């Protein structure tokens, strides 16, 4: 029956698209981390302008709460409920850790070093102001993403049996 | 059924890249709301004006991620031209940001100039990047409709 398969595909694709939106929000924070202590140069490269990171981190913070918000609305019956919940828990822990470090992350003149302990994956100087939570959230959304992609693959495969 | 199987497969992948590019644009909208702001103990944003240079560098590096995602999107006939158009718009957006480095790449980037670069519908003007951002957003909307329409005609 082609109709049953047609709905299976559209529903699997819709869940994948919803998950990939959250993972792209996460990937944008990785892009923000590249800009810590940087300014745009005339030639398109980045140059140093150190320790003015507060509004960059403020942007990273509201993206992180947008991640939690979008994950809170995903409740289908497909079977990803436990992977979704694990990602939402990680997203809350990341936002709470940022907010909890406002004395270094929410002042005029936030330093490069403190910003990197918040959003730079694999930061060498430490991970105590958000990075550990960011890495876990990243892995949690990536697991979910691969899982929803494999569901879409198996639904599209049913077209030919 | 053969025709439809390809159209589903080709439209899904384009939809995938587009929705992830649109999420990157939503991240730039969050950056725009954070202009001149800092984090507070309760999660709200408080005012701390005119230090937007790394925020703008962050928007800029996102804009190059958008272009790279669009440049490797290698789609089917009937979507290829809308892909190429979106790629061109994303390039014009990054170019306009860098061309305005005299206001956007200095120590102490002002709230006013940051808003003319990344805040959609900024009241004082759109002359440092917003016009290109609005055009890129419209170009992605055209592409999204065309690819989602192929999936619909495919469910026939």
């Amino acid at each position: 029956n082609l109709t049953e398969i047609s709905k299976k595909i559209t529903d699997s694709n819709a869940v994948l698209l919803a998950v990939k939106e959250v993972e792209a929000l996460l990937s944008s924070i990785d892009e923000l981390a590249k800009a810590i202590g940087k300014k745009i140069k005339n030639d398109g490269s980045l140059g140093d302008e150190a320790n003015h990171n507060e509004s960059l981190l403020a942007g990273a913070y509201t993206i992180s709460t947008l991640i939690t918000q979008k994950l809170s609305k995903l409740n289908g019956s497909e079977g990803l409920k436990e992977k979704i919940a694990a990602a939402k828990k990680c997203s809350e822990e990341f936002s709470t850790k940022l907010k909890d470090n406002h004395a270094q992350l929410g002042i005029q003149g936030v330093t490069d070093e403190n910003a990197k302990k918040a959003i730079l994956k694999a930061n060498a100087a430490g991970k105590d102001k958000g990075v550990e939570e960011l890495e876990k959230l990243s892995g949690s959304l990536e697991s979910l993403s691969k899982a929803a992609k494999e569901m879409l693959a198996n639904s599209v495969k049913e077209l030919t049996s």
